[PDB]
């Protein structure tokens, strides 16, 4: 299953074309603004086959608790409602969320010990980087 290698604190160290991807979501300017500034922090656990992701900055935080395979209920950052899943495809962490019709996916895979977290939405893709503490 998943590598050992995702648990535990991380801190995002690099982010590209974000602004567009949140545009892509419907994201406001002024909350647009605060969250190219924002520099969360994504702490990964496990409890048994349950994985927890969860997102840290003054600005908001989130977190989601999952196993593998299976649909659970979301609410993003951005206040979405979500019907996601998590799946692993060659070792990446590929998220999916399903609203109103629309679609996005987060997939996090591990590269020469950073988590990357690679944003889609449209063809609309975003880059963010983060390093291990
Ligand atoms: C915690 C980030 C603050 C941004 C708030 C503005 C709404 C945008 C929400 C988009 C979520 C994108 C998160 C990508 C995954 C990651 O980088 O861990
Ligand atoms: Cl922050």
């Amino acid at each position: 299953g998943m590598s050992n290698n995702f648990l535990g604190t991380w801190k995002l160290v690099s982010s590209e074309n974000f602004d567009d991807y949140m545009k892509a979501l419907g994201v406001g300017l002024a909350t647009r603004k605060l969250g190219n500034l924002a520099k969360p922090t994504v702490i990964i656990s496990k409890k048994g086959d349950i994985i927890t992701i969860r997102t840290e900055s003054t600005f908001k935080n989130t977190e989601i608790s999952f196993k593998l395979g299976q649909e659970f209920e979301e609410t993003t950052a951005d206040n979405r409602k979500t019907k996601s899943i998590v799946t692993l495809q060659r070792g990446s962490l590929n998220q999916v969320q399903r609203w109103d019709g629309k679609e996005t996916t987060i997939k996090r895979k591990l590269v020469n010990g950073k988590m990357v977290a690679e944003c889609k939405m449209k063809g609309v893709v975003c880059t963010r980087i983060y390093e291990k503490v």
